[PDB]
């Protein structure tokens, strides 16, 4: 099984995904989580997209297809999280699909309303060592566990990276739905019935 997760930043689709992939056995490819490491690791990917990042738009096409011909999963189960962001991508993800005769097989839809993306987005924190995601309210972090609130989750990054998914991103909404895979996903719900919701479009 092939899942695609769609969404604006701050739906819940890391959050998501996560628990899939541990609990029902996927492997999860986050763009996000790999670009991050290539960032920290100073390769050249990562320096090329840090500017994209930084400044909440979407690094070059051509280098997120690249990068998932590398890390794709030969066999076994596939959630795509935070990947494809726009319609090149998609396109080439579904002929890399098709030249090993697979195909995706439910791309969700995270809906949110903005006002509930900014409060999750602002609110948002990480352990910088593990990648491990709480929230403030919804999810507050332990005391004796240190993290920090990325840099592109603040007030002007987060505006900017809205724009960029209603521009660039949402289109691919109607890119899924013609296929007939896309499920609906009331992603604005506490995590459980979120979650409990993933499980219902995929069985
Ligand atoms: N259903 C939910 N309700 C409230 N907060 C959530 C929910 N899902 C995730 N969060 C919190 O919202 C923020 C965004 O979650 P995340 O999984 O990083 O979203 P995405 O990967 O779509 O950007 C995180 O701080 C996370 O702790
Ligand atoms: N599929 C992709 N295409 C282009 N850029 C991407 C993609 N995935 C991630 N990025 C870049 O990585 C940044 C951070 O992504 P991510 O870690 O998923 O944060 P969020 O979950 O808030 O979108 C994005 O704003 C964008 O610059």
């Amino acid at each position: 099984m092939i899942l695609v997760f769609l969404g604006p930043p701050g739906a819940g689709k890391g959050t998501q995904a996560k628990r899939l992939a541990k609990e029902k056995g996927f492997v999860h490819i986050s763009t996000g989580d790999i670009l991050r490491e290539a960032v920290q690791k100073g390769t050249p990917l990562g320096k090329k997209a840090k500017e994209y990042m930084e400044r909440g738009e979407l690094v070059p096409d051509d280098l997120i297809i690249a990068l998932i011909e590398e890390v794709f999963p030969k066999h076994g189960n596939v959630i795509f999280d935070g990947f494809p962001r726009t319609v090149k991508q998609a396109e080439a993800l579904d002929e890399m699909l098709e030249k090993k005769g697979l195909k995706v097989d439910h791309v969700l839809l995270f809906e949110v309303p903005d006002e509930v993306v900014i409060e999750r987005l602002s609110g948002r924190r990480i352990n910088p060592e593990t990648g491990e995601v709480y929230h403030v309210k919804y999810n507050p972090p332990p005391p004796g566990v240190k993290v920090i609130q990325r840099e592109d989750d603040k007030p002007e990054v987060i505006k900017k990276r809205l724009e960029v998914y209603r521009e660039q991103t949402a289109p691919l909404i109607e890119y899924y739905k013609k296929k007939g895979i896309l499920r609906i996903i009331d992603a604005s719900k506490p995590v459980e019935e979120v979650y409990r919701q993933v499980l219902e479009v995929i069985g």
